[PDB]
């Protein structure tokens, strides 16, 4: 709770999709600041409070993210892991991998390789 709802519709193209229960959230080119605040605004109106508990990050299409989102990624575990959710993370390629410890990201958050890993393992992990 805090800081006033204010977001007019205006919406571009999420870059997701949804699995069984679960939610696929496949970033590109776009982890931008204007993209970070909302991200999780989005998160929690598109996902967490839609009733899903559990959310995985691809990182396939994505070479690495700045500082900004990077914290971000941490908080929207958070959420999750209060709410009683888990979300994990997907083909962590090597540029992030590298960030991903420097920052405790994996020492925080899940990791595997594909999605199928995580989503029948994080059922119970």
């Amino acid at each position: 709770m805090g800081s006033d709802k204010i977001h007019h519709h205006h919406h571009h193209m999420f870059p997701y999709k949804i699995v069984d229960d679960v939610v696929i959230l496949m970033p590109n080119k776009e982890l931008n600041i204007e993209n970070a605040h909302l991200f999780k605004k989005w998160v929690f109106d598109e996902f967490l409070n839609k009733g899903y508990n559990k959310i995985f990050l691809v990182l396939s299409d994505v070479e690495s993210i700045d500082s900004f989102s990077l914290g971000v990624i941490v908080n929207i575990l958070k959420s999750i892991s209060s709410s009683g959710g888990f979300f994990a993370l997907v083909s962590p390629n090597e540029k992030v991998e590298r960030v991903l410890s420097l920052t405790n990201l994996d020492r925080i958050v899940k990791i595997y390789d594909t999605i199928s890993e995580a989503m029948e393992e994080v059922r119970r992990k």
